[PDB]
């Protein structure tokens, strides 16, 4: 039944091409039109319904623009496309094209065409290549040879031999095409004839020729170029974006590959499914072409792509896997896949197929996918094509245009009343409500959100932040959660090892101190440790020495390695030999066989080695193979043969401090000699890691960041709530909140010893039941932390819904969980931010409402060189360790919003002002000079693009803006000095009139004459759009203040003193350009009052209710009690009073 099978695509319908005199344009305009043409030859006939020769342009004009209507109609929409144009078909046997509609917010439907080659019927929708499958009677995505629905066996890669036959080359080369990125940029005249026939440039055009008509040759000209060049510069700014877009592709470089059965040079856009390539070292400003899967020797490679973490991961081959009778899955051989995009830093050695070795001697890998159907690639492709749209609604400006145009309306209809009763001519009357209708109409208001939104992007990459999907930029203007993180976030990356404790553990020492509670307080140094705890520190590491010289790895491997004093090989091996106070004894060597990867869920890593090393001070040799393990305290726990007494009083009292606890421990397999080449291969995860003695605490200190509790407090005290999701003890978590100052009162912490509430001290210990409700005592007075654990166990009771509102450390929490609690706040109506720098966070990133991924690098990486080396982790990206940034982004979406609000009132203030002017000046028949509107255009103009001009304040504020149009602080200023306007211009008319009288007389002659009322009128409307200009400037508590920047102030200055002189008639030859008549003095003092009092009243409105109505109140999860609104108070006055 459902023609297209895609998750991402709603309605899918076949339709047939028609002849060009079958379309929905021909055929009945080519029947009406002989009877027009048979009734105005006719003389009887022409006399009625026709009337005058005037009448006949009218029907003429209608006529053509119902045509030109029902063409374009079919360019507006794709239904009426469908419905005009294409007709249905009955079978696939006849049809050439297909109707395809995506789901919501998903890109922009099309009619596709059906291409079929051989049986073979496929076609292409956002560079998608979709294809009929007779047997399931559908349209579906490609099938690959990874994703059949049974698994294929690993024989079928280890035993792969390439392509061999050119038929099969030429096929792939057909079914699958090349791995290139499609991404085309095309040149000015296709995307202005694209934006050419929308439906608001073809207005603007229709506007132009309904003034040309009534004999304006010198407005419509400028119009016409300023409406020119603003459709040239958004064709420039979109062909900006798709070349910033397209420079995300990798440039193909030459490779190698099996092909009939010899290793050729084939470039790296001419890859197919199947072929098996060899992979070396890669180069800078390239990656691995497409996603491959090893089945020979090992790399070590560095997935910055697809995560935020730098840190290198060691890739096997599947050579040694006894695939024969295994089926292939993800889960156990996720460390044999390379990916697209990535960066290949080493390639080791350490066939079944039975091929010489290529001729770069690199690795050997399989193609699995390739072109946009990596993960890259599908990333990029729904980044670009398939996403929402800046303003995707639009259901609030044209609702807004129809507000605006009820009142236009009315005029034009008081209009055709008053003129209908004087029996005026009806073809005038008819043009000048027209004119009063459509001059009321802002071309660009549903614009001016896609416009702050591309200087937004500009001011933030100016702080090498860079944001990939720009919708996501209002968002961050709505922000009332701040998530966070923990480890590489708000602390150093840097660490110092200050030692191992916790040796005297199991009576291992009978004199060392000890505190009340049984902790064991001394700690030794890693040189002065045990032999066991040395070798396990060595053993248990993923550090890797590249041919240069240099090592990589993570950091705390790297400080322990450091303080360890062993010199790392080329082989895997660590050694000791010289025999000094560095090396501190337990000489020897280690040389590594297996090792099991750490994994976040897992929280540990084990490692087999086989080692040889003795103790000076003691003898004790030891030899053989060896297991090591290090991980959390807590999984260490569980897998110890016996615990020790003060295990948990220990590592807690040691993690109390803010300290980072690693607990380590070590079996010995065999006791001499190795374990054997095929025992290794034959050892599982959980047979290993289990029966395990113990070894001391690894102690680590990691350093809070300089910028962290400067951007903690700027985010805490501007209406948004910080939060921290971190997987580290719960100690450790609470003492960094309450370093940054995210907790400010006493805490406590639920978790087992089952999910008891306990304190930091563990003076205080009550026991709680899952089910019922939490205790309104504890949520009212105590600051809450809640574990995974106790996460996990109030998955569904009514607890659920009360923790999270009331809870703003998580700690010890998996990856699932992480995005969990963001689901979780997310659907109570809060919005959320989640700023992370690793693979846990990398579920987070993509739910939270905006996403910040610190990759953390120095400023010395850019000094030394921009969308290339951005990830696709997270929607924003930035390349500096910096936590100054997150408040960079909440304040320009800030802006953005302010920006908007003030542009909407603006332009809706200005166009209201001229269409109750021409409303007033044609009920008197009298009309506006040519040479004047003009002047007021420019000058308009001019004043738009003084006013563009806006900087940004250095901090945030209490006061969050509106995101909407239809709130209290809009509609009623608008109308607030809408009236004032309208009172002022209608007390100037009467005036103009009582004093000079009117003749009655409306002669045929139509000449532009000079006049009192239109000189009133005309400065009046002058003076009334620059004080509007000047008024609701939304700049004050958001942005720089009017006075304090010359750019846009001395503008208004001059405007103002420029009409002001043409009112005081200071420029005789100033008030003769624009034909303005003489005044007396009353009328001129008159004047200038009526304009003072305008200005004044509408100043006292726009003041009083954006003092009222403008602030949007905090959240109930963001008020803040009044103890800490009084010490911020303090500290502020404090601060103020030391600034000098
Ligand atoms: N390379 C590593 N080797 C062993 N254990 C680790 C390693 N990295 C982290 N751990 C441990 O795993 C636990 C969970 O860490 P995880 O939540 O994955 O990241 P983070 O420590 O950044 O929150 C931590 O308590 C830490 O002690
Ligand atoms: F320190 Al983390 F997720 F990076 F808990
Ligand atoms: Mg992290
Ligand atoms: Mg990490």
């Amino acid at each position: 039944a459902p023609l297209v099978d895609n998750p991402q695509i709603k309605s899918a319908e076949l339709l047939r091409p028609l002849p060009l005199y079958q379309h929905a344009y021909v055929w009945p305009y080519v029947i009406v039109w002989p009877v027009f043409l048979r009734v105005y030859l006719t003389q009887e006939l022409y006399d009625k319904y026709i009337g005058a020769q005037e009448w006949t342009f009218v029907w003429i004009i209608s006529i053509v623009t119902f045509q030109t209507l029902t063409w374009l109609c079919t360019h507006w929409s794709v239904n009426l496309n469908a419905l005009f144009t294409a007709k249905k078909a009955s079978s696939i046997e006849d049809a050439q094209l297909i109707k395809v509609i995506p789901v919501a917010n998903a890109g922009a439907a099309d009619i596709c065409k059906l291409v079929r080659d051989k049986t073979n019927i496929s076609f292409l929708f956002q560079k998608r290549r979709f294809l009929w499958y007779p047997e399931r009677k559908a349209f579906s995505t490609l099938e690959f040879d990874i994703d059949a629905e049974p698994k294929p066996t690993l024989s079928k890669f280890q035993l792969s031999r390439g392509i061999e036959s050119e038929d099969e080359l030429k096929r792939l080369e057909q079914h699958y095409g090349t791995n290139t990125f499609d991404i085309p940029v095309p040149t000015f005249t296709e995307l202005f004839k694209e934006h050419a026939v929308a439906p608001f440039f073809v207005f603007q055009v229709f506007c132009v020729g309904l003034w040309l008509l009534d004999e304006y040759w010198y407005y419509s000209l400028f119009t016409l170029v300023m409406l020119v060049v603003f459709e040239s510069t958004v064709v420039w700014q979109r062909q900006r974006t798709l070349t910033e877009f397209r420079s995300m592709s990798i440039k193909p470089y030459p490779i190698y590959v099996y092909r009939l059965g010899k290793w050729t040079e084939i470039q790296s856009d001419k890859l197919l499914p199947g072929d098996l390539v060899s992979v070396t070292r890669t180069k800078e400003d390239s990656g691995v072409a497409c996603d491959m899967i090893l089945v020979e020797g090992t790399a070590i490679v560095n997935e910055a792509m697809l995560s935020g973490e730098s840190t290198p991961l060691l890739k096997d081959s599947i050579q040694l896997r006894p695939g024969d009778a295994v089926l292939e899955v993800d889960g156990l051989d996720k460390n044999s896949l390379l990916w697209g995009g990535t960066k290949v830093l080493q390639i080791t050695h350490g066939p079944a197929s039975g091929i010489p070795p290529p001729p770069d001697n690199g690795a050997m890998a399989v193609v699995t996918k390739t072109g946009f159907e990596t993960s890259q690639g599908s990333l990029v492709r729904t980044m670009i094509y398939s996403t929402e749209r800046v303003s995707a609604n639009n259901t609030e400006a044209l609702l807004f245009i129809l507000f605006l145009l009820v009142f236009a309306l009315a005029a034009s209809w008081y209009v055709w009343d008053e003129g209908v009763r004087k029996d005026r001519k009806r073809s005038k009357l008819l043009l000048d409500c027209i004119l009063i209708i459509t001059s009321v109409v802002p071309p660009e208001l549903p614009m001016e959100l896609s416009l702050a939104v591309n200087t937004s992007l500009s001011a933030l990459a100016k702080f090498a932040i860079f944001c990939t999907e720009p919708f996501r930029i209002p968002f961050a203007g709505r922000i009332d959660v701040a998530c966070f993180d923990k480890t590489g976030t708000l602390t150093g990356e840097d660490l110092v090892v200050e030692g191992i404790a916790g040796l005297g553990l199991g009576h291992s020492g009978t004199d060392t101190p000890k505190e009340a509670d049984g902790a064991h307080t001394r700690m030794v140094s890693v040189h002065d440790a045990g032999m066991e705890t040395t070798l396990v520190l060595a053993t248990a590491h993923a550090l890797v020495k590249l041919d240069e010289g240099e090592i990589v790895g993570d950091p705390m491997e790297k400080a322990t390695l450091n303080a360890l004093g062993w010199v790392l090989g080329k082989n895997d091996t660590l050694t000791s030999k010289p025999g000094n106070a560095a090396s501190s004894g337990i000489l020897g060597t280690v040389q590594i066989k297996r090792r099991f990867q750490f994994s976040s869920a897992l929280k540990r890593q084990s490692s087999v080695a086989t080692i040889t090393a003795t103790e000076v001070k003691t003898g004790r040799k030891l030899r053989g193979s060896f297991v090591g393990v290090k991980g959390a305290p807590e999984t260490i726990m569980k897998m110890l043969v016996t615990v020790p007494e003060h295990y948990e009083e220990t590592y807690k009292y040691f993690t109390r401090r803010g300290s980072r606890v690693l607990a380590l421990a070590y079996k010995q397999l065999t006791t001499e000699g190795e374990l054997g080449a095929n025992k290794i291969n034959d050892l599982k995860r959980e047979s290993v890691e289990a029966d395990l003695h113990f070894a001391g605490f690894l102690v680590l200190q990691c350093p809070l960041k300089e910028d962290a509790k400067q951007a903690v407090r700027m985010l805490n005290e501007s209406s948004h709530r910080v939060v921290m999701i971190t997987g580290d003890n719960p100690l450790t978590a609470v003492h960094v909140a309450k370093e940054v100052e995210i907790v400010d009162r006493d805490v406590l912490i639920l978790d087992a010893p089952s999910l008891v509430w306990r304190s930091v001290d563990d003076k205080i210990r009550i026991d709680v039941d899952p089910t019922k409700p939490i205790d309104p005592e504890i949520l009212k007075t105590k600051d809450l932390c809640v574990t995974g654990y106790a996460l996990n166990k109030f998955k569904g009771q009514v607890g659920w819904k009360s923790l999270l509102r009331y809870t703003w450390v998580y700690a010890r929490v998996s990856p699932k969980q992480k995005e969990d609690i963001l689901l979780g706040l997310k659907d109570m109506g809060y919005y959320t931010l989640m700023a992370g720098d690793g693979t846990n966070d990398v579920g987070a990133l993509k739910q939270a409402h905006v996403g910040v991924a610190l990759l953390n690098g120095t400023q010395e990486d850019l000094n030394r060189i921009k969308l290339g080396d951005a990830s696709v982790a997270a929607p924003f990206t930035s390349k500096l360790r910096n936590v100054m940034a997150i408040p960079n982004i909440l304040r320009q979406g800030r802006c953005t919003l302010v920006a908007t609000i003030q542009m909407y009132k603006i332009l809706a203030l200005n166009c209201l002002i001229s269409a109750y002017s021409l409303s007033v000046l044609y009920l008197e028949g009298i009309k506006f000079g040519d040479g004047q509107i003009t002047i007021s255009g420019m000058l308009m103009s001019v004043c738009f693009l003084s006013i563009s001009r806006a900087r940004s304040v250095e901090g945030l504020s209490k006061e969050r803006p509106q995101p909407n149009i239809f709130n209290f602080y809009i509609i009623g200023s608008i109308l607030g000095q809408f009236a004032v306007h309208v009172a002022t211009l209608i007390y100037i008319a009467q005036l103009c009139d009582q004093i000079e009288p009117r003749t009655e007389v409306i002669d045929l002659e139509a000449e532009f004459k000079p006049s009192l009322l239109n000189s009133a009128v005309y400065l009046l409307q002058l003076i009334q759009q620059i004080s509007t200009f000047a008024v609701n400037y939304q700049g004050r508590p958001f942005r720089e203040s009017l006075s304090e920047n010359k750019g846009m102030f001395y503008g208004i200055v001059g405007v103002t003193a420029i009409a002001f002189a043409c009112s005081t008639e200071m420029l005789p030859e100033l008030n003769e350009a624009m034909k303005l008549v003489p005044f007396n003095e009353n009328f001129k003092t008159i004047m200038t009052t009526v304009m003072i009092i305008d200005f004044v009243a509408c100043y006292v409105i726009e003041w009083v209710l954006k003092k009222l109505f403008s602030d949007l109140r905090a959240r109930d999860i963001a008020e803040r009690r009044p103890d800490q609104l009084e010490r911020e108070r303090v500290r502020k006055e404090k601060e103020a009073r030391e600034k000098e």
